[PDB]
């Protein structure tokens, strides 16, 4: 039931590393979103995440900058966790966003902390 809880791939707000700064920065400053996945080309070639405060401090300050230098670390899980082992896998890593993949290695979706949070916190299970 994983898959409830899920940003589907087509909801997924997106960097793309083979686009100019420039776009990339439009990009970031119409969503409201705190943190953004970073792929080359399509979200099948996701290469991390980056934190949008970290992307504007640094443009705002005005230092040379290169998009590739900011993408942290981005973990992936099969869509067959359970929704206890999904938990304990954000809390292990203490990850606030993590990517799932279906049974081909293919990207279905990513799972935020916050979302599993809500779904905890609320009348979810
Ligand atoms: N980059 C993103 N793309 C699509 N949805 C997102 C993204 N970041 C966050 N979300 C969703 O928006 C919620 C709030 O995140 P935020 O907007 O960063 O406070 C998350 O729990 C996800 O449901």
């Amino acid at each position: 039931t994983i898959s409830s809880l899920m940003v589907p791939r087509s909801d997924i707000v997106f960097l793309d590393l083979n686009l100019p700064l420039d776009a990339n920065l439009r990009t970031v400053m119409q969503s409201p979103h705190s943190r953004f996945p970073v792929c080359r080309n399509n979200v099948d070639d996701m290469v991390g995440i980056i934190s949008a405060k970290q992307l504007l401090s640094e443009s705002i300050a005005g230092e040379r900058l290169e998009l590739v230098d900011l993408v942290k670390n981005c973990n992936f899980v099969p869509n067959s966790l359970s929704g206890m082992e999904l938990l304990e896998h954000f809390r292990t890593t203490g990850s606030q966003m993590v990517f799932v993949v279906d049974e081909y290695g293919d990207l279905k979706g990513l799972v935020t902390l916050q979302d599993m949070m809500d779904a905890l916190t609320g009348e979810f299970f």
